[PDB]
């Protein structure tokens, strides 16, 4: 046979936690993790660099909540630029911020990898952005893998983020540019259509468990795409992720972008892949549509977060690291 | 491939038990077997610690008809140990019921781990209970753990379970705690969110099995939660269960605590998780609260609940709950069986 | 661990008949087979032992279109009896016809093991049935084991099968019985809820196929229950089977048992289990329902043998043996 | 354990091509490839030889767009004979067009192993066809073996397709019997009742690869039925196919035959198996119905080929035998 | 009581036409009819000025088929007289054509009572229009009868009429003005809220019979709003219209302004009241929404005229005039 199978991977619904020996309390653990090898968060999460998702609200909203938000980069440079700077100098009238050492919010940028990447890397960089992301469809790419490398030569007092990628030869690739953290989701995400379009994917869980196995911590991943529930933040962290990246999750949140829309006595926002049609006006390889109205995202995070310390709770976990190297998984089936 | 995959695990739905050469009846099969190593039932059947199932009224009925209920901790320890004594000095007007040395129903109750818990169980022991049910979410824990090692201690006349649990080695600590028998069952019931939450669980086929080899028969497990059907029991017993205990089951009967709701025509009493919001009105819920529909008398159910059983030790050739659990073939069916 | 896990066991939905190389048409095929190690039929379907399947009626259908059916249980000795003679002096104004010796129409009829079994064989045989089926729940019996050989002993002259089975043990000990078939069923059944109420059952192509390689061709198999579609019966007879017993697609029939009623613009018949409250007015272990009209059996019977036909003409089987013999199946997922 | 399960088989959903390392953008990418071992297509598309997809005006759409359509053949060989020549001597007043050496587009003829073949073989040679299809639903037979042969000796000039197959035996039959190319696909078409009916089918992922790789590429496959999307295809492509046929997605255009009908505000086109019961007017082994309107194939076929640049742009595949050599897979569960 | 309830008022489902003694067949009626004092038409169908409805070209396709359209101002000035003059210079390669005495396709638009109507009855008349339509919710006004005194007094080379209006004395106060016609219609179009917002309203066909009977033939009356099939048509005209205005039945058509949307598997255009808001951007007292593509406006329009060809067969109505003078009704219930 000429069929090349590589393995039976695996999502987040083949897959469960097992409870194990515990003396820490949900409530007494830490969630402090790395973004990158130079930037911590206070909690795991990463808010989507989506333009129904992240912009300065909802950065500003991450960062006081512990986190990152990942600036969008569907503008022009000058409105990206005064996005980080909006971030960067917000001023509060918040115990678990996540700061720089100057004592501003963090924040962070996506850009691409076509000819306006060095203007808008440069720009972004001096208004004074924590972490540049090149954010692109096919991290395992030679543009990819050399624009890293650009920005680590060019600007090595920022942190650099490549992806996104699903395999542990990828994500050697972009540790050999000199990136930071790689950004792990091919196939995942809620609003994907690649799947489809080219038949192109990994499960995120195998995904997560081939490029931790890879990298083996010489820099974190960030396991980006198809967060449903809490619970799917502890099989990613449990199966080797340092942090998580949301879209749907904090779409239709008040600090996300867009307007409330109503609609038959409910209320809306848009949430759209950036592959979608609208998004890019290459085949379209996102939806876009309308996602219910959530209110304050602070209650989703204090949600999301309550979930993963019950879950490191269950599995004896007393910070980040505990549940990374120490959980246990069990393989259900579709009746489970 | 740093990802540690300890095996494929299986719910109810994954597996059948295969017919075997039979000498016996349905009618003729024997359903005793105990709940702990020194508490014998008649029926292998054990109702939920739920404040929308086991209230006095639930714990009678269980007794009369063989089993035991588990009075819930959603209470003041006044008000449970009057429960405790209510089912202990219950006087009937049942060839089956089940009963201490002194000819009285046997009734359970649940305790925790907080600082109440001393006074707790004192009351509920002075008051006559039969077990103890030190009763969370997380038993392979220090809280569980030691709290059993101190009730074994300080109140040795009295049986004492420890759970929940679903690993051979969360077991082994109860067992090495004192438990008289463990509770297994970590994400399997009707009620529970704890798989969406935490993402944490263990398949309930697979928890029990893990748990009984890792015994060796030394004490026995309650298989908790999950349950929907009587052959959901026979898969139970015959993974290596002593007895079952159910909630959605029992949830909505006559003698279930709450009131009988009418709503568009239906009948319904109420059903929740203990880690529901209502339940617990600070760690996020883990269960769901709802409506089920109102079943009538429970004795209805338990006959069918057994009946079924019964069928099962039939096709298995087993004369007694023992043949069920040495005896026992599986064949493990796909998704479209 | 403890746990006795036998096999994963498959049903029909689990494989598929792989075709092979071929020189005999569909129309060409032959579909006789064997009943019993005395009785043959020319094509290889039994009419379910059923109140709402087979009476003498459709017992006459059966034998007239080259099958045979068992007539049911559920009626006195005298009643059952009566409709044997029925069958067997039917007068015609059908070249494929199942017949004796003394060319009348082939029947068969069911018996338990309660204390009238002596007096209702002995009736049955009296009227000329051709074959003996003790039929109960749970064939792997002492009861059931021993009346087989009862009626073997006491009745040579008559063929006799007993059932249900579904493991190769149950097979070998109802050989050594003196059965001269067995039926093979627990819990495939369109109208059972024994996997419900006892947790017992076997898929049925594993039940076939472990029947069959106990047995090594000494006496033929019946695959009673869950036969859906023609495809079905090309599934059990490949993988050992040498006759099907099909109650669901024959009921509703308009020689099946029953009045037809009307509701809401459609045409019902009753169909029921054997097991189930009505049909025994122990726990009930079946459903009790209606089906669609469906008309005159023989075009139920004629599409189901045509697909047969089309079957054996993409596996090269010129005769049923053939099927038997030579059939290559493929497990398939939950997907396809 | 007398049961012979050869393989447990893979479709389309049960697995997904892995993104590699890749230079090559997606609009770079070559689509070239064989039809047969002498006939080149600018596009790896073929459309169906059925009554409701393939007439002169699609197959002139389909080698105007690089692809070739195999005309079918329910009608007279004088009707299909004429629609051969509209397809070689159409002119337009298409830079990929797919042409033989004198300028013509390409077309193909669908024919069968009944008694009129040798007739309808000679007719369309001599109208210019430039592939024959012996095209029948049991390829693995010596009624096509021997009828493929019998075209290649008695026409030479003519390219040779026969099947449909799905195995390696099958394909080096064919092979042996002077095949320019094999026709893959059984039971996997939309709309196709052979799996219920006869029992019968492989799973099309497995059925091409048991076919690539007996062959060796001495001679192109044709991936045969199930496409739904442009993913199937780059998976069809990465199991080791060659070209894809489609029928479905190309039913409902303008350009396929029959006339758009209005029903409830919908506009639909009918689409019917070549098995079905208004087509051969044998058991039917398909359905008829409605397929929405599409318009113009060519959208329809853009679309297509995009998703699949797409997809080599994932796995860095330059030309379309990169795919066909170095795809990798992943199997995926029902979850997955 | 001092309640004023000046009738029980009918709308066109309270009546029937009763058939009478007739020598003529639809094929041989007449549908000539007078639009104003000074313009006759050869069919009674006026076309809604409504931006969502009349345009240029949808004017000429009514003017083609023997009507007239209004073409709407939502427009400045300039875009206005631009519209006209496209109808009045277009040729074609239509005898029912209707024209003006230069062989000019005739055409009409709509003014207000506002400050531009002087600027903009100049720029439509000096482009050609055959005339203007003071165009208002509430006709019995000073503002509408003193704008139609003017544009008659200071242009009387053009038609004018006037309106909305539903009653005798609304009806007289523009005839003296100096009007050529009336527009009839107070509450029944179909996109109308006033009936609900302001709970005003007058049933069509007992306002057309209320204007009818004080104009007494002095000028023409055009029955505007609440049609929806030709029935209708032939009710209006049988209580004193002599032309039928329509909007909703003429909006989703081919040449009606605004463009085809799809929206699951359905094709619509845009219909939306000149009192909605996004016409507007008062209180709304029009709705917005989709009416399904109905194809060209030809269709419609023969569609509509047979019914009322069929209509003066049934009432032995040769031309239009005989319908208005002797036309009978019954009034029928809820029942009928
Ligand atoms: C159409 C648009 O689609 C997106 C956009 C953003 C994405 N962001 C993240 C992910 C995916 C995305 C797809 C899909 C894979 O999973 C993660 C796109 C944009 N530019 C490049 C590609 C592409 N290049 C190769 Cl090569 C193949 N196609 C696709
Ligand atoms: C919110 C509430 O949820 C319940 C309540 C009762 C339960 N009873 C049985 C079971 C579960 C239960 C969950 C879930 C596991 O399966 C069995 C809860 C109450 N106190 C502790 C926990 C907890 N501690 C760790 Cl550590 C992690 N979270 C959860
Ligand atoms: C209630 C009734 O149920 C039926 C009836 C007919 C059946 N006929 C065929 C099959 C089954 C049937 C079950 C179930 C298994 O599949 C084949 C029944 C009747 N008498 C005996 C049993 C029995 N004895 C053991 Cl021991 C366990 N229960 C069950
Ligand atoms: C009824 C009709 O059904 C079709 C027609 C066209 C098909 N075209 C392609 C495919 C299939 C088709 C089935 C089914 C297999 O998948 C591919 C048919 C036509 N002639 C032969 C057969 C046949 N011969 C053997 Cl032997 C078994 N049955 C079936
Ligand atoms: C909001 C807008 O609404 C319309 C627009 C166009 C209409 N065209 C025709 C008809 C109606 C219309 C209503 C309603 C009455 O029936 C026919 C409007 C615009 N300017 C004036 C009025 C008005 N003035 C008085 Cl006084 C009372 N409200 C209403
Ligand atoms: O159009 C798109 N197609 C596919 N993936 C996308 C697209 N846009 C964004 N993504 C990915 O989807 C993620 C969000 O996934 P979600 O949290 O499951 O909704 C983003 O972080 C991106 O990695
Ligand atoms: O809120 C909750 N979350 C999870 N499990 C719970 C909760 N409350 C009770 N349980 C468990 O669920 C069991 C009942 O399961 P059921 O019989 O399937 O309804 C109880 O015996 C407990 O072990
Ligand atoms: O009540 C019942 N329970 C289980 N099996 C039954 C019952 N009654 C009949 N059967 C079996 O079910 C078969 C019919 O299955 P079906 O053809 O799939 O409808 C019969 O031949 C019996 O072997
Ligand atoms: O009736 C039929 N039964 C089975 N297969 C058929 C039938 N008619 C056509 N086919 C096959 O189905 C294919 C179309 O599959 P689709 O692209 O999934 O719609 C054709 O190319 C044929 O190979
Ligand atoms: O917003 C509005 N409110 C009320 N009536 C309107 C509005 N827009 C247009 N109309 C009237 O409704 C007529 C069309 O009605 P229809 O033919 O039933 O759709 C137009 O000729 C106007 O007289």
């Amino acid at each position: 046979s000429m069929l090349t199978i590589v393995q039976e991977a695996l999502t987040f619904d083949d897959v469960l936690l097992l409870p194990a020996y515990s003396t820490v309390l949900p409530k007494d653990v830490s969630l402090k993790t790395r973004l990158t090898r130079g930037i911590y968060l206070n909690i795991p999460l990463v808010s989507a660099a989506m333009d129904t998702v992240t912009e300065s609200r909802m950065a500003i909203a991450m960062a006081q909540n512990g986190g990152i938000g990942i600036l969008h980069k569907n503008m022009d440079i000058a409105a990206q630029a005064a996005e980080v700077r909006r971030v960067k100098k917000f001023e509060a009238g918040y115990p678990n911020s996540c700061k720089d050492d100057l004592g501003r919010l963090r924040v962070g940028a996506a850009v691409g990898t076509g000819a306006d990447t060095p203007s808008r890397v440069e720009a972004l960089v001096e208004a004074g952005v924590d972490v540049i992301v090149v954010d692109t469809a096919h991290g395992h790419s030679a543009g990819v893998i050399e624009r890293v490398r650009w920005v680590k030569q060019n600007f090595p007092q920022v942190q650099v983020i490549g992806g996104n990628i699903a395999t542990g030869d990828a994500a050697l690739a972009l540790l050999d540019a000199g990136a930071d953290a790689v950004k792990v989701g091919i196939g995942p995400g809620s609003i994907c259509t690649t799947r489809i379009v080219a038949g192109i994917g990994m499960p995120q869980i195998s995904a997560i468990d081939s490029v931790a196995s890879a990298l083996k911590d010489q820099i974190p991943l960030i396991a980006d795409g198809g967060i449903r529930f809490s619970g799917d933040m502890a099989k990613a962290i449990g199966a080797g992720a340092s942090t998580i990246m949301v879209g749907s999750l904090l779409a239709g949140t008040e600090e996300a972008p867009g307007e409330v829309e109503f609609f038959q006595g409910r209320y809306y926002k848009a949430y759209r892949g950036m592959g979608s049609l609208g998004a890019m006006a290459l085949v379209p390889e996102g939806i876009e549509g309308r996602v219910p109205y959530k209110g304050p995202m602070g209650n989703i995070v204090h949600q999301m977060m309550g979930g993963l310390r019950s879950s490191m709770g269950y599995t004896g976990s007393a910070v980040i690291e505990d549940l990374r190297q120490n959980a246990k998984f069990v393989k259900i089936t579709s009746a489970g």
